[PDB]
């Protein structure tokens, strides 16, 4: 199909966006005043939570481009979220016969 | 029908994720350099906060294990919520005749 | 109609809650060991920035009954403003002649 | 046509939103007890986690104003994905012939 599809596969987009900017934030911040983004086991529990956008505070980045990085990974997740959302509203619709 | 019954039934879901996920993170945590994440009655709050997704910050999970305990509890509310919208989203095409 | 002016009208409903959770997690705090959700016009920007779901973490309760009132005005964002997305899911549904 | 093109355009709306909170709520925090949200370069950063709403908390207005601003930049950051959910909420249901 595609409501259906165009979800199930987003997702396995979103996932490359959260290995991507894990090891691509810390790169931008791993030398500097940032915090503890500056190791790649811990940038990926940081794109998680700022992907799910539920931003804890615990970890952030400081770095220009690092603040970027968040920016796409934030996207990422309300956008590939939306998707399962359109696709759960539809399957929802496709109950009207 | 379902999209009004598949949500009103998805949340009594969720709260078993809540309950389930707070007893669950707190014997990941409860023993280590983390958070009050070694309270039962305080994993609760933080299962709330986390599937809200508000992240508040006054708690979160250090154990790499109650940190995925977390990720769950977060789809859970991400997800658990979009169908009530979904639901939303077709009773207001329920009104197409 | 309805999809159109459930909505418009449905917020008129959580500014109340708002309103409402404002000056009541205050009387739930005004007297103990939590935060600045001691002040009616303090509680205020908290239950937007909650029921936006942002927590800034700048503030939260800790008083038992503090926390439901927390959950209360959350729900009502996640809801107030996920009807706000049905609606417009739909006018651009009615978009299909 | 419109779900589709309502769209791609309001992110145009919520791009002046940020730039106009940001260079607003400074003004509004620059010579008070708040926070850094006294540097133009320093509210963007705060317009983009508050509009996706993820409440670093490492930044937030505490003027007065400066909570309004941040409320405007909330709710179309709300809104202006919310759109977007939509548009892909029709573009799921587009096909039904
Ligand atoms: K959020
Ligand atoms: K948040
Ligand atoms: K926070």
């Amino acid at each position: 199909a595609l409501h259906w599809r165009a979800a199930g596969a987003a997702t396995v987009l979103l996932v490359i966006v959260l290995l991507a900017g894990s090891y691509l934030a810390v790169l931008a911040e791993r030398g500097a005043p940032g915090a503890q983004l500056i190791t790649y086991p811990r940038a990926l529990w940081w794109s998680v939570e700022t992907a799910t956008t539920v931003g804890y505070g615990d970890l952030y980045p400081v770095t220009l481009w690092g603040r970027c990085v968040a920016v796409v990974v934030m996207v990422a997740g309300i956008t590939s979220f939306g998707l399962v959302t359109a696709a759960l509203a539809t399957w929802f619709v496709g109950r009207e016969q």
